[PDB]
Protein backbone atom coordinates (compact mmCIF):
# COMPACT_ATOMS: atom_id res chain seq x y z
CA UNK A 1 0.00 0.00 0.00
CA UNK A 2 2.67 2.57 -1.04
CA UNK A 3 2.24 6.43 -1.82
CA UNK A 4 -0.05 6.77 1.88
CA UNK A 5 -0.77 10.10 1.22
CA UNK A 6 -2.01 9.87 -2.76
CA UNK A 7 0.81 12.83 -3.56
CA UNK A 8 1.48 13.23 -7.35
CA UNK A 9 4.72 11.15 -8.59
CA UNK A 10 7.35 12.36 -10.54
CA UNK A 11 9.07 9.84 -12.58
CA UNK A 12 12.31 9.81 -14.27
CA UNK A 13 13.02 6.96 -16.40
CA UNK A 14 15.86 6.06 -18.03
CA UNK A 15 16.31 5.66 -21.67
CA UNK A 16 15.93 1.58 -21.08
CA UNK A 17 13.04 1.83 -19.37
CA UNK A 18 11.08 4.32 -21.41
CA UNK A 19 11.22 1.18 -24.08
CA UNK A 20 8.14 -0.51 -23.02
CA UNK A 21 5.22 1.73 -21.99
CA UNK A 22 3.27 -0.84 -20.47
CA UNK A 23 5.64 -2.41 -18.38
CA UNK A 24 6.61 1.41 -17.03
CA UNK A 25 3.01 2.19 -16.33
CA UNK A 26 3.10 -1.26 -14.10
CA UNK A 27 6.37 0.10 -12.37
CA UNK A 28 4.77 3.37 -11.42
CA UNK A 29 1.31 1.31 -10.48
CA UNK A 30 3.92 -0.74 -8.13
CA UNK A 31 5.47 2.62 -6.89
CA UNK A 32 1.05 3.67 -5.98
CA UNK A 33 1.41 6.58 -8.78
CA UNK A 34 -2.65 5.56 -9.05
CA UNK A 35 -3.54 6.93 -5.66
CA UNK A 36 -2.88 10.10 -6.79
CA UNK A 37 -5.08 9.81 -9.98
CA UNK A 38 -2.14 11.77 -11.76
CA UNK A 39 1.46 11.24 -12.14
CA UNK A 40 3.95 13.34 -14.54
CA UNK A 41 6.40 11.54 -16.59
CA UNK A 42 9.87 13.26 -17.47
CA UNK A 43 11.45 11.72 -20.66
CA UNK A 44 15.31 11.13 -20.74
CA UNK A 45 17.18 13.58 -22.17
CA UNK A 46 18.22 13.04 -25.46
CA UNK A 47 14.29 12.13 -26.18
CA UNK A 48 12.10 13.72 -28.50
CA UNK A 49 8.49 13.27 -29.80
CA UNK A 50 9.72 15.12 -33.40
CA UNK A 51 13.11 16.99 -34.45
CA UNK A 52 11.58 20.47 -34.94
CA UNK A 53 7.48 22.18 -34.40
CA UNK A 54 8.05 24.33 -37.60
CA UNK A 55 5.56 24.33 -40.37
CA UNK A 56 2.59 23.96 -37.29
CA UNK A 57 1.34 26.96 -38.65
CA UNK A 58 -0.77 25.96 -41.71
CA UNK A 59 -2.26 23.15 -39.32
CA UNK A 60 -6.34 23.66 -39.57
CA UNK A 61 -8.79 23.93 -36.55
CA UNK A 62 -11.66 23.55 -38.28
CA UNK A 63 -14.00 24.05 -35.42
CA UNK A 64 -12.39 26.12 -32.84
CA UNK A 65 -14.66 26.50 -29.59
CA UNK A 66 -15.29 29.53 -27.28
CA UNK A 67 -15.52 27.96 -23.98
CA UNK A 68 -18.36 30.22 -22.27
CA UNK A 69 -18.64 29.60 -18.55
CA UNK A 70 -21.21 31.11 -16.46
CA UNK A 71 -21.16 31.29 -12.38
CA UNK A 72 -19.26 32.52 -9.44
CA UNK A 73 -17.84 32.35 -6.17
CA UNK A 74 -15.86 29.49 -7.93
CA UNK A 75 -18.70 27.40 -9.46
CA UNK A 76 -19.37 27.59 -13.52
CA UNK A 77 -21.04 25.48 -16.00
CA UNK A 78 -18.84 25.80 -19.56
CA UNK A 79 -21.10 25.36 -22.65
CA UNK A 80 -19.18 24.98 -26.22
CA UNK A 81 -19.88 27.75 -29.02
CA UNK A 82 -18.69 26.78 -32.38
CA UNK A 83 -16.92 29.38 -33.95
CA UNK A 84 -15.24 29.18 -37.81
CA UNK A 85 -12.74 27.94 -38.99
CA UNK A 86 -8.86 29.19 -38.47
CA UNK A 87 -5.27 27.68 -39.03
CA UNK A 88 -2.69 27.42 -36.07
CA UNK A 89 -0.75 30.37 -37.11
CA UNK A 90 -3.70 32.67 -36.71
CA UNK A 91 -4.81 31.16 -33.47
CA UNK A 92 -1.27 31.98 -32.20
CA UNK A 93 -1.69 35.02 -33.37
CA UNK A 94 -5.14 35.64 -31.40
CA UNK A 95 -3.71 34.04 -28.47
CA UNK A 96 -1.08 36.42 -28.03
CA UNK A 97 -3.06 39.26 -28.58
CA UNK A 98 -3.37 42.23 -26.14
CA UNK A 99 -7.60 40.81 -25.65
CA UNK A 100 -6.55 36.65 -24.94
CA UNK A 101 -2.83 37.01 -23.83
CA UNK A 102 -1.61 35.63 -20.75
CA UNK A 103 -2.55 38.69 -17.94
CA UNK A 104 0.63 39.65 -16.00
CA UNK A 105 1.40 37.96 -12.63
CA UNK A 106 3.67 38.28 -9.93
CA UNK A 107 3.79 33.97 -9.36
CA UNK A 108 1.24 31.01 -9.95
CA UNK A 109 -0.93 31.93 -7.06
CA UNK A 110 -1.65 35.32 -8.69
CA UNK A 111 -2.21 33.72 -12.13
CA UNK A 112 -4.49 30.91 -10.84
CA UNK A 113 -6.47 33.14 -8.94
CA UNK A 114 -6.89 35.62 -11.69
CA UNK A 115 -8.23 32.22 -13.48
CA UNK A 116 -10.85 31.75 -11.41
CA UNK A 117 -12.06 34.66 -10.23
CA UNK A 118 -12.24 36.22 -14.13
CA UNK A 119 -13.74 33.00 -15.17
CA UNK A 120 -17.22 34.36 -17.15
CA UNK A 121 -14.99 37.39 -18.70
CA UNK A 122 -13.36 37.18 -22.33
CA UNK A 123 -13.81 33.75 -23.22
CA UNK A 124 -11.45 31.66 -24.81
CA UNK A 125 -11.16 29.78 -27.80
CA UNK A 126 -10.25 26.20 -27.59
CA UNK A 127 -8.66 24.79 -31.15
CA UNK A 128 -10.07 21.53 -29.04
CA UNK A 129 -10.63 18.08 -30.19
CA UNK A 130 -8.27 17.62 -33.43
CA UNK A 131 -7.61 14.57 -35.22
CA UNK A 132 -3.89 14.08 -35.62
CA UNK A 133 -0.56 13.92 -34.18
CA UNK A 134 2.62 16.18 -34.23
CA UNK A 135 4.82 12.79 -33.15
CA UNK A 136 7.56 11.70 -35.62
CA UNK A 137 6.85 8.36 -37.28
CA UNK A 138 10.66 7.49 -36.23
CA UNK A 139 10.15 8.15 -32.25
CA UNK A 140 9.84 4.62 -30.87
CA UNK A 141 9.08 5.34 -27.56
CA UNK A 142 6.29 6.62 -25.77
CA UNK A 143 4.59 7.65 -29.20
CA UNK A 144 0.97 8.40 -28.48
CA UNK A 145 0.02 7.36 -31.56
CA UNK A 146 1.25 3.44 -31.63
CA UNK A 147 1.25 3.18 -27.04
CA UNK A 148 0.77 -0.53 -27.48
CA UNK A 149 -1.93 -1.33 -24.65
CA UNK A 150 -4.73 -3.96 -24.90
CA UNK A 151 -6.60 -0.80 -25.33
CA UNK A 152 -5.73 -2.12 -29.27
CA UNK A 153 -8.13 -4.88 -28.78
CA UNK A 154 -10.96 -2.24 -29.21
CA UNK A 155 -9.47 -1.63 -33.04
CA UNK A 156 -8.26 -5.65 -33.53
CA UNK A 157 -11.23 -7.67 -32.05
CA UNK A 158 -14.04 -5.08 -33.18
CA UNK A 159 -13.41 -2.76 -35.86
CA UNK A 160 -13.95 0.28 -33.79
CA UNK A 161 -11.87 3.73 -33.94
CA UNK A 162 -13.47 6.70 -31.93
CA UNK A 163 -11.44 9.66 -32.59
CA UNK A 164 -9.47 10.80 -29.36
CA UNK A 165 -10.06 6.97 -27.31
CA UNK A 166 -7.88 4.86 -29.67
CA UNK A 167 -6.59 7.95 -32.31
CA UNK A 168 -4.11 10.89 -30.64
CA UNK A 169 -6.43 14.53 -30.02
CA UNK A 170 -4.36 17.56 -30.47
CA UNK A 171 -5.35 20.86 -28.21
CA UNK A 172 -4.25 24.56 -29.24
CA UNK A 173 -4.27 25.95 -26.01
CA UNK A 174 -4.62 29.60 -24.99
CA UNK A 175 -4.60 31.21 -21.98
CA UNK A 176 -8.24 30.51 -19.96
CA UNK A 177 -9.02 27.30 -22.24
CA UNK A 178 -10.13 24.64 -19.85
CA UNK A 179 -11.06 20.77 -19.02
CA UNK A 180 -13.73 20.73 -16.86
CA UNK A 181 -14.03 17.83 -13.52
CA UNK A 182 -14.14 14.52 -15.47
CA UNK A 183 -12.84 10.80 -15.66
CA UNK A 184 -11.81 9.61 -18.72
CA UNK A 185 -14.44 7.50 -20.92
CA UNK A 186 -15.33 4.02 -19.42
CA UNK A 187 -12.99 5.53 -16.91
CA UNK A 188 -9.94 4.39 -19.17
CA UNK A 189 -6.21 6.01 -18.38
CA UNK A 190 -5.50 9.22 -20.62
CA UNK A 191 -2.06 10.18 -21.42
CA UNK A 192 -1.15 14.35 -22.20
CA UNK A 193 1.90 15.17 -23.66
CA UNK A 194 2.86 18.84 -24.14
CA UNK A 195 4.64 19.58 -27.11
CA UNK A 196 5.18 23.43 -26.78
CA UNK A 197 4.12 26.60 -25.44
CA UNK A 198 2.65 27.84 -21.59
CA UNK A 199 2.17 25.61 -19.17
CA UNK A 200 -1.30 23.10 -18.24
CA UNK A 201 -1.87 23.31 -14.61
CA UNK A 202 -4.30 20.19 -13.71
CA UNK A 203 -6.34 19.00 -10.60
CA UNK A 204 -7.37 15.96 -9.90
CA UNK A 205 -8.66 14.04 -6.86
CA UNK A 206 -7.68 10.96 -5.78
CA UNK A 207 -9.58 7.98 -7.30
CA UNK A 208 -10.33 6.73 -3.54
CA UNK A 209 -12.03 10.06 -2.92
CA UNK A 210 -13.64 10.23 -6.71
CA UNK A 211 -17.02 9.80 -5.15
CA UNK A 212 -16.44 12.60 -2.33
CA UNK A 213 -16.30 15.09 -5.77
CA UNK A 214 -19.60 13.46 -7.04
CA UNK A 215 -21.18 14.23 -3.48
CA UNK A 216 -19.61 17.73 -3.97
CA UNK A 217 -20.86 18.36 -7.17
CA UNK A 218 -24.61 16.82 -6.89
CA UNK A 219 -25.30 19.65 -3.79
CA UNK A 220 -23.51 22.57 -6.04
CA UNK A 221 -25.50 21.26 -9.61
CA UNK A 222 -28.93 20.24 -8.05
CA UNK A 223 -30.90 21.08 -11.34
CA UNK A 224 -28.16 18.93 -13.10
CA UNK A 225 -28.17 16.00 -10.47
CA UNK A 226 -31.78 15.20 -10.60
CA UNK A 227 -31.61 15.09 -14.97
CA UNK A 228 -28.79 12.81 -14.91
CA UNK A 229 -27.27 9.82 -12.59
CA UNK A 230 -23.83 10.50 -13.68
CA UNK A 231 -23.84 14.61 -14.83
CA UNK A 232 -19.74 14.81 -14.47
CA UNK A 233 -20.17 12.83 -18.08
CA UNK A 234 -20.95 16.44 -19.46
CA UNK A 235 -18.22 17.50 -18.54
CA UNK A 236 -19.46 21.11 -17.80
CA UNK A 237 -18.52 21.70 -14.13
CA UNK A 238 -15.77 23.86 -13.24
CA UNK A 239 -15.34 23.62 -9.51
CA UNK A 240 -12.28 26.06 -8.17
CA UNK A 241 -9.28 24.28 -5.53
CA UNK A 242 -10.78 27.24 -3.15
CA UNK A 243 -14.28 25.31 -3.21
CA UNK A 244 -12.41 21.73 -2.71
CA UNK A 245 -10.84 23.01 -0.09
CA UNK A 246 -13.89 24.35 1.58
CA UNK A 247 -15.67 21.52 1.14
CA UNK A 248 -13.02 18.96 2.20
CA UNK A 249 -12.43 17.37 -1.11
CA UNK A 250 -8.75 15.97 -1.17
CA UNK A 251 -7.01 17.23 -4.33
CA UNK A 252 -3.86 17.70 -5.22
CA UNK A 253 -2.44 20.48 -8.08
CA UNK A 254 0.54 20.23 -10.59
CA UNK A 255 1.59 22.30 -13.57
CA UNK A 256 3.13 20.51 -16.83
CA UNK A 257 5.67 21.86 -18.52
CA UNK A 258 6.65 22.01 -22.47
CA UNK A 259 8.50 18.69 -22.90
CA UNK A 260 6.42 16.73 -19.95
CA UNK A 261 4.19 14.12 -20.03
CA UNK A 262 1.01 13.53 -17.60
CA UNK A 263 -0.62 10.43 -17.24
CA UNK A 264 -4.09 10.11 -15.67
CA UNK A 265 -5.31 6.78 -13.78
CA UNK A 266 -8.80 5.21 -14.16
CA UNK A 267 -11.68 7.11 -12.37
CA UNK A 268 -8.84 10.02 -11.45
CA UNK A 269 -11.17 13.28 -11.53
CA UNK A 270 -9.24 15.93 -13.10
CA UNK A 271 -10.10 19.62 -14.56
CA UNK A 272 -7.60 22.40 -15.60
CA UNK A 273 -6.65 25.15 -17.59
CA UNK A 274 -4.01 26.71 -20.17
CA UNK A 275 -1.52 29.20 -18.99
CA UNK A 276 -0.94 30.68 -22.80
CA UNK A 277 -0.46 29.80 -26.23
CA UNK A 278 0.53 26.02 -26.23
CA UNK A 279 -0.10 22.45 -27.67
CA UNK A 280 -0.86 19.12 -26.12
CA UNK A 281 -1.25 15.75 -27.57
CA UNK A 282 -3.53 13.33 -26.18
CA UNK A 283 -4.75 9.39 -26.19
CA UNK A 284 -6.68 6.98 -24.19
CA UNK A 285 -5.12 3.85 -22.87
CA UNK A 286 -5.93 0.73 -21.09
CA UNK A 287 -4.01 -2.02 -18.94
CA UNK A 288 -5.22 -5.24 -17.24
CA UNK A 289 -5.75 -3.79 -14.37
CA UNK A 290 -8.34 -0.94 -15.99
CA UNK A 291 -11.05 -3.65 -16.95
CA UNK A 292 -12.76 -3.88 -13.69
CA UNK A 293 -12.85 0.29 -13.67
CA UNK A 294 -14.45 0.03 -17.52
CA UNK A 295 -16.81 -2.91 -16.08
CA UNK A 296 -18.34 -0.61 -13.71
CA UNK A 297 -18.09 2.70 -15.00
CA UNK A 298 -21.14 5.22 -14.32
CA UNK A 299 -22.70 6.03 -18.01
CA UNK A 300 -24.61 9.18 -18.86
CA UNK A 301 -28.69 8.30 -17.83
CA UNK A 302 -30.01 10.92 -19.90
CA UNK A 303 -28.18 10.90 -23.13
CA UNK A 304 -26.02 14.50 -23.66
CA UNK A 305 -23.08 11.89 -22.65
CA UNK A 306 -22.27 8.65 -25.24
CA UNK A 307 -21.25 5.17 -24.21
CA UNK A 308 -18.33 5.02 -25.88
CA UNK A 309 -17.98 1.28 -26.23
CA UNK A 310 -18.78 -2.09 -24.97
CA UNK A 311 -17.35 -4.05 -22.66
CA UNK A 312 -17.67 -7.28 -24.10
CA UNK A 313 -14.14 -8.18 -26.58
CA UNK A 314 -11.94 -7.00 -22.92
CA UNK A 315 -13.89 -9.47 -20.87
CA UNK A 316 -13.73 -12.21 -23.46
CA UNK A 317 -10.36 -12.39 -24.21
CA UNK A 318 -8.89 -10.92 -21.04
CA UNK A 319 -11.07 -12.34 -18.34
CA UNK A 320 -12.29 -15.48 -19.78
CA UNK A 321 -12.95 -17.21 -16.79
CA UNK A 322 -15.27 -14.56 -15.57
CA UNK A 323 -17.09 -13.87 -19.32
CA UNK A 324 -20.32 -15.81 -18.01
CA UNK A 325 -20.68 -14.14 -14.64
CA UNK A 326 -20.04 -10.74 -16.48
CA UNK A 327 -22.81 -11.34 -19.16
CA UNK A 328 -25.17 -12.43 -16.25
CA UNK A 329 -24.79 -9.68 -14.80
CA UNK A 330 -25.52 -6.99 -17.32
CA UNK A 331 -28.58 -9.24 -18.08
NI1 LIG B 1 -8.99 13.95 -19.22
ZN1 LIG C 1 -26.44 12.77 -18.65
Amino acid sequence: AQNPNCNIMIFHPTKEEFNDFDKYIAYMESRGAHRAGLAKIIPPKEWKARETYDNISEILIATPLQQVASGRAGVFTQYHKKKKAMTVGEYRHLANSKKYQTPPHQNFEDLERKYWKNRIYNSPIYGADISGSLFDENTKQWNLGHLGTIQDLLEKECGVVIEGVNTPYLYFGMWKTTFAWHTEDMDLYSINYLHLGEPKTWYVVPPEHGQRLERLARELFPGSSRGCGAFLRHKVALISPTVLKENGIPFNRITQEAGEFMVTFPYGYHAGFNHGFNCAEAINFATPRWIDYGKMASQCSCGEARVTFSMDAFVRILQPERYDLWKRGQD
